């Protein structure tokens, strides 16, 4: 049994709380789409971990390359390359679009965004970061800085020259010209805002191609496009944070594709280390010839370990030879679809959006008036844990509380219906 | 060969540069205290890979521990415990001194002290934060507003509220009360200036025990009580980063407990992973509990993940049970005589210093003017690795360059002996 | 003449360049609404020099005053209090609303709202300010951070905690709902963007009731109210500036009063000195009284130095005696329906704006395209002062340049209709 | 009598308290180098004012010149010269040591030093200031964040890029090399310390050449010619700060003539405007070309006014004309000698120091453990007064309470004796 007196009683005594609450079970083993509890109870996995568990827990493929390494090569003097390194370097480039030709190979995604926001700096000499109001990038120095869907009070001040812009969101709109939703009037409003305050040292904007923390918001049609022009118009990089819609999870290797934007940096880790950690940002040839002649340092101990590359390049490998791209495309269909009939039975789904394994439900209590639902989500989230389905939801000041859902792409046909099935019955329970 | 055209073209066609250069060999293998090159040259690890190798290069017991997980139990949702988890934060609990009780366990050096610098803020209330001026915390946003060894040009305003004070430098003294070096007069003095500019937000200071990329600098005699003292008198919380010097290296399990000081927050993260990414912090049950309180978040990807966890619970075990830090400081001894007997013979070595197995050695021109050696410890550095032994020189202003020598615990006497030779011959080569 | 070349090399040689260009002329002597060149000739004074000559030039009773103190009681040390000072503190705390009890007297505009500001951030414990994006409270340090309408480039960084939100402007609206300008609407838009932004330490709203340099931009009705509201929701004071509207200018003896808003602190300095150095902050009982315990300072050589008081005595002296306000009321009746006429004539003239006399007339190009007029306004600008009549013209980014017209509260019916005269003649003539 | 139950009750009523107390008087009028109450009472104004009363109180030159503009020129429109505004410029050019070519005549001290501080920061296009830790610059934004002798707490993060470092001060030193007190080289110690932490945005040193606020510390010999040559090393300005000691206080028209060091920038304002608010700048030809160039800016209201030129123009032609510099000589030894008797009968007199007319005595209780008088200083403050002498003391942490003298430099010889007198009077009484 979970009950293990021991066990909670050395994690009460001895573990620092970060944030929410600790599940009320004992994880013993994963495998595929599940993890299983002390008593051997399977749990769905439906957001694959912390959203890193692409090839879901445990794949075969994984584990004989972690062995295969673990034995043979390690860890390096960061200042020595290695094989596993530079396949990884020159697959990054090569599957990436035109103008992304060089990367780095960190730890984590908070890290990755902080490489590529200190290498804006150094390029443009300037200094102040724009964001979007309901970004997530990371707890460190700058990520968090640029972090604004929470974590920002009582802390003291954040980075000197940070700046936020409403993100577009669709479902609940709140700029308009001719009675209709503008979020391209609104991203020009907001700019000309920032223009005014900025000390004239705008060095770049960062973004998420759909913010997951966010809310799961989706950048509208032409979008990315009016974005990258008004950085471009002011002489700053664009970043674009692929945390989460990296690797294949939206349906297109890299969300940046579906747009046709390519950004000037490019930031990736959950998906890439497939649960391990491993992360990475990509810049074109220009932009990394600037930042050497500059003096660009981002000198760390785990930069270019051979281990966490070596994993990284096999996950791409399978996530290529096994068609999960496409694979994300027709299951994010089925899984879209059932979330729709759920919507068709239930008031109290109020949205589901979302693009392919990345999908969105927004819970309401008027389907009319919007209205978030006021601990229904909490309630459902309860119980669909209690009927064996690991869920997230996220609570934004303004909105209704969201559900997350992410399973791996290699989550089977079965798998999604049973989550709707529970689903369901955790709705219909719930209420 | 290492001259592999086609791995070089591509190196250079897609690697981000980020400090230093890279080595012109190709790294194949690694096993025990030696990286081997495509000849199959064997290149003994004297700086254990970025100092983490800890254990040497893919310890059995690291391999059977990680292919154990890695098919077991891999990444979690980060609301999720597992044994590996508790067990490594009890045992952590177990072996540090009384006071520090709950663990955070995180993926890297940088962001455990973001974590523990972030934590500080949360707990005090306040903002301002003091480190050495010759320190090395990390590339992150704040650990690198601490850092002062390096990396503050070209990069925009650090974060607000950052004060240095020198740190005490025995061989290269600068304060003096009554024809002697008084480090405490200095660091009394050092204080008065804080307390003139802080706005009154002083919230903690953050140290290495000995400052690694600062020159192997170790803090003399009752320093780091009187530092204690005057954060004490202040409100202010210690933050002591043992990135290097935790898990034995220096001969005693944690570098605070031969002082007999310690810390309010004590932060891990190279040796604790033993070439793996795993870091901690560890604090005590009231700063926790007041955290908690007040909403303290550090959610991350990789918090609480079981493998890397499970990883840092044997390389303890094996630490505790090998008696991996009695043998560093047997093995130091030997090793540090040897490098005297070096000096003995060479002029070029003004200064061997360190503690255990963290160890340096700074050379000079003069070893009376005690002038930094122009170049000649590029030159050594560079015949030893053709004599096939890895090295690290760092240089600072105002000191002569210094080797930062670190192999690992496991380490063999007559590998101790190996290193001496070649590092002779690569001197008398170079001169 | 006014060619004199030894004058004109001597201002070359040894004069900073400030800002704009010099007038090639020399003023000799001033006297009412009128400023003299060296040949003699009359310039109406149409600005009240730098907005200030709330009597005119010269005033007979601030003639005396001026003497009358200059060798009576002059300059004091800060700790010494004379009457003049308390009789000024005391009008002051009389003529304000209910709710403003305490005053401190400076010198200049800027450091009045430097000891406002200051006094915010001691009483709330806070720090982040917000202002307006078109605003302008002076080129100190804080006044500085917190003015949007020009300076924010190429002198490093502002105050941290620097926030602008958009203006109600309703010549050129730019929010909508239904079809609507909803300028509330954009208010909350606006403050929403700020809450999530802000490290949760918002001191103070600071505003100018009409934004002068901002183009004379009048907060439309409900605005303030709903704005004291935003303020008293978040614990925030609210700082108003009334430099330009105070001492009867726009038709009331303080804007403020019009709207039925009493502010938290209440600044004042150009009308109030009459051209000489004097300001003043107004507050409550209660915020000076915890301003107080927690040990505020604004310690300066000429606070509460008699002289300037003494005259600022006598200013609200004759304003009150001669009914100046009023006569704000009926001159600036008359003034504003000779600039509507000209509007009839000229379609270069787009809007008569402002209130009292402190009005604007904003220059464009297609007075339906509301595109503003490059350089025309400069043309009339000049031809103005050809014809004899002083003018200042402001030109913004996305607006057309807008003439900011504020004679002496004493100007003449006849010096009224000469400016108009003259105005018609400038604009036949540019054109 | 100063008794006055309306007078009181109001002034408590409705003054903002800013510091200190206010003495139990009230001041009806000031003549000379005296001050009279209520009851007619005589003064003698030691400090002159808020050391400012150059001429001493009402001088009739400066009366006349004062009621002569009052009525003839007085406040004009920025962009507009006028000949007091010309002459004041070139006179200040023609004064100054060469290297000072261009003026900008401003209001206030704090003004002057944020203009030239602001100056300094678009020149070199940096932004982080050096002062010294016990300086005192003004209260608002810049200068207050250059200002360490007090007000930074309580009142929010100060300006980015804030740096201090110890003065020298020879009463009281704390750096030595061979048993001796090296102010040079803890000036030295003092700026490593400062490139460390710099961001690589050096723009400038803000110095006062004699801290007055700071305890009267007379920089000693050499020090301002190290200091500059540590600028000029790092590409920064040095701003010299003379409001207490220019126009000849110290025996030199400039206390920078005495050293023969000439600033980049020169600010003056006390002294220069003898009790009425006026200020300057004074800088280079080419150092106002680049600011030129760049668009500096420093637009106010009372830029350029003619009056107080007027009065500034006047002051410098009665302190050439009446030989007060050399006066401040004469009358400072006659002043200095007196002080230095007295230090012979008392014990509780550790230092007399400072320099012509701008002298300090520093308060202790062991004349040998130099230990600061608690509560002996207020005593002796309050007796001086009883007496009818003006004094001010000032305590700052680690020194004895100092007194800061400044009679006008029109002080008689029997003033003096006075002084000396009641001051010897106010000391036997208050043991
Ligand atoms: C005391 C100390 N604290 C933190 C760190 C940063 O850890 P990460 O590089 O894993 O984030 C280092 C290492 N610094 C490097 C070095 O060896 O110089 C890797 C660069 C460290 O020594
Ligand atoms: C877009 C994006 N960028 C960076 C990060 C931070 O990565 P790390 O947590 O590994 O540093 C997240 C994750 N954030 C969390 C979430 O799922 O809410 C883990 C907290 C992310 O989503
Ligand atoms: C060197 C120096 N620089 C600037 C100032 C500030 O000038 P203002 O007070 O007129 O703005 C002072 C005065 N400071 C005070 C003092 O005598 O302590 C008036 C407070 C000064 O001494
Ligand atoms: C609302 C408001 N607040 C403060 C100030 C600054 O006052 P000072 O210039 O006297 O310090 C102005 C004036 N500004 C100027 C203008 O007319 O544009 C003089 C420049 C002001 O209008
Ligand atoms: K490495
Ligand atoms: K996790
Ligand atoms: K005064
Ligand atoms: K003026
Ligand atoms: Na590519
Ligand atoms: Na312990
Ligand atoms: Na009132
Ligand atoms: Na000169």
């Amino acid at each position: 049994l979970n009950d293990d007196a021991t066990f909670w009683r050395n994690a009460r005594q001895h573990l620092v709380r970060y944030g929410g609450t600790f599940e009320p079970m004992i994880i013993e083993r994963a495998k595929g789409s599940f993890v299983y509890d002390a008593d051997g109870r399977a749990i769905l996995d439906f957001t694959s971990g912390q959203m890193s568990a692409v090839l879901g827990h445990c794949h075969p493929e994984i584990v004989s390359v972690i062995g295969e390494y673990a034995g043979k090569l390690d860890h390096l003097f960061s200042g020595m390359l290695s094989r596993p390194v530079v396949d990884l370097a020159t697959r990054l480039a090569n599957i990436t679009p035109p103008g992304l030709d060089r990367a780095l190979l960190l730890s984590t995604g908070a890290e990755s965004n902080e490489a590529a926001i200190r290498m804006a700096k150094l390029v443009t000499g300037k200094y102040e970061i724009v964001g979007f109001a309901q970004s997530w990038h990371g707890m460190t120095g700058a990520a968090a800085s640029a972090t604004y869907s929470a974590g920002r009070k009582g802390v003291g001040p954040a980075a000197v020259g940070s700046f936020a812009i409403p993100a577009p969101f669709t479902y609940r709109p709140r700029f308009e010209r001719n009675g209709a939703y503008d979020y391209l009037a609104e991203l020009d409003y907001a700019f000309d805002l920032i223009d005014r305050q900025s000390s004239g040292n705008l060095a770049a904007f960062i973004a998420e191609p759909i913010l997951s923390s966010g809310g799961i918001i989706e950048l509208p049609d032409g979008y990315m496009a009016a974005l990258k022009r008004k950085c471009e118009a002011r002489g700053m990089l664009l970043i674009l944070d692929e945390a989460q819609t990296g690797v294949g999870r939206t349906g297109t290797m890299f969300a940046c594709q579906r747009d046709g934007v390519t950004p000037d940096i490019l930031t990736l880790s959950k998906t890439l280390g497939a649960g391990l950690p491993l992360a990475a940002i990509v810049t074109s040839a220009a932009i990394e010839e600037r930042a050497h002649e500059l003096g660009y340092l981002f000198y760390t101990t785990h930069v270019s370990d051979p281990l966490p590359a070596a994993v990284g390049l096999r996950v791409l490998d399978v996530v290529q030879r096994d068609g999960l791209v496409a694979r994300a495309n027709v299951m994010g269909d089925r899984l879209r679809r059932g979330l729709l009939d759920l919507m068709e039975r239930f008031d109290c789904i109020g949205d589901v959006r979302g693009r392919g394994l990345l999908l969105g439900v927004e819970i309401v209590k008027d389907r009319r008036t919007k209205e978030p639902a006021d601990g229904l989500g909490a309630k459902i989230t309860r119980e669909c844990m209690n009927l064996g389905l690991s869920m997230n939801i996220v609570q934004l000041p303004g909105m209704g509380g969201v559900f997350r859902i992410a399973p791996p792409l290699t989550v089977s046909e079965d798998e999604i219906d049973l989550g709707l099935s529970l689903l369901g019955q955790a709705i219909e329970r719930a209420l």
